[PDB]
């Protein structure tokens, strides 16, 4: 090809886009900080040292990089900086006003009321009278929270008790009273090109509770009625347009309550934790190639037109340790070669520390499988893990 793509970020979770760009014949430039993932840097042709979370620094550093496009994936760290790169170097991608709107819940929820997108509605209250005014356009239960540094409220007596406790602790003169939506949490992937949403793919979200709920697995297909699947397609398409997202892969956090779905979060980049790999399994496509080709002002539809007519099930899980800590000797994988095993990769090596799982950086590795159904995936996955031995010495 002979085309230059700057990829913002070079962590272990971003080597798929570096690999795809190489397979396409693209000259990659790793936009990163001194210490990053070595296999990404060994895939990258160039390295440009930059803080990708600083849109102003980034804008300066790209003028002399001779780029054809720019891309980010699996993280929000450099999502605004990408948007500015595209707005100033006139490269294909999301625009900065859309990236800001996604990033700011007040601005996002303002667009969703205007464009009538299902979401947990909120009011920026300043007094006991504004609380009750806000409560007439809000369904209970509600959360009372501060913006600078939560109080769940089932009934009115817990709401004032919450507002008074919040306003004394916060440094601001205001509070946020927001609808508390409790229900089935899930996500979705989407892709927008020239203002046409190619798809909306709902997906399951497996999690591990320690401090917060850590994402530890994803799967397709989501076990819901087809009416929930179509309701998700509807709200995501509405949200994409409410916020003005375009020429980007999209990652969404949904919630299902009483046969109605709501958008919690929406970002103009692909999701992490093997979600691009589950898009690839589910449609039988090359989705990092669609991302990379779009970035460099080429047509992603070349790859979308080779999709399968069937939807295979996929399951991706992080390998974690929950009742053991130590220094690693070796990881024993006694599993046989199988085309239904998409990936088995380990992140730790001899003399690395195995930390009793608390956050995402404590993952030992990851497994990806595909099969006719999710029950066959899960059974296949249980056999894999049971043939994975982590030795501490």
């Amino acid at each position: 090809d002979n085309k230059r793509l700057l990829i913002l970020g070079a962590g272990r979770g971003q080597l798929g886009l570096y690999k795809a760009a190489k397979e396409l014949g693209i000259h990659t430039i790793a936009g990163t900080m001194p210490n990053a993932h070595k296999p990404c840097l060994n895939l990258a042709d160039e390295i440009s040292y930059m803080d990708i979370s600083n849109p102003d620094e980034v804008e300066q550093k790209v003028k002399d990089l001779n780029l054809d496009g720019a891309a980010t994936c699996c993280l929000d760290t450099g999502i605004v900086s990408l948007a500015r790169i595209c707005d100033k170097e006139n490269l294909v991608g999301l625009n900065e006003e859309a990236a800001i709107m996604c990033g700011d819940k007040y601005k996002m929820k303002e667009a969703f009321k205007k464009y009538n997108v299902n979401t947990a509605r909120h009011f920026v209250v300043r007094n006991e009278n504004e609380l009750k005014n806000a409560l007439e356009n809000l369904k209970l239960p509600v959360i009372v929270k501060a913006t600078d540094l939560i109080y769940i409220a089932k009934k009115e007596e817990e709401a004032i008790d919450g507002f008074n406790e919040t306003m004394n602790l916060t440094k601001r003169d205001y509070c946020i009273v927001e609808e508390f939506i409790e229900g089935y949490e899930f996500g979705a992937q989407a892709f927008v090109y020239k203002n046409d949403v190619l798809f909306v793919m709902p997906h399951g979200d497996e999690t591990y509770m320690s401090h917060t709920a850590v994402p530890v697995g994803h799967y397709v297909p989501l076990d819901v009625k087809d009416d929930i699947i179509e309701k998700t397609k509807t709200e995501v398409k509405k949200a994409i347009k409410a916020l003005g997202l375009n020429n980007c892969a999209v990652n969404v956090d949904m919630i299902l309550k009483d046969n109605e779905v709501y958008i919690i979060e929406l970002t103009g980049r692909v999701g992490a934790n093997c979600l691009p790999e589950l898009v690839e399994i589910n449609y039988g496509i090359e989705y990092y190639k669609m991302i990379a080709s779009m970035a460099i002002s080429e047509n992603p539809l070349v790859f979308w037109s080779q999709k399968s007519k069937e939807n295979k099930a996929g399951l991706a899980r992080m390998i974690i340790e929950t009742e053991k800590s130590g220094i690693l000797k070796e990881i024993l994988n006694s599993n046989a070669k199988d085309d239904d095993i998409v990936e088995i990769t380990f992140f730790k090596e001899e003399n690395d520390e195995i930390k009793k799982f608390e956050n995402s950086n404590d993952c030992i590795g990851q497994i990806i499988v595909k099969e006719e159904t999710l029950d066959k995936c899960k059974d296949k996955l249980d056999v894999i893990i049971n043939n994975i031995n982590i030795i501490l010495k």
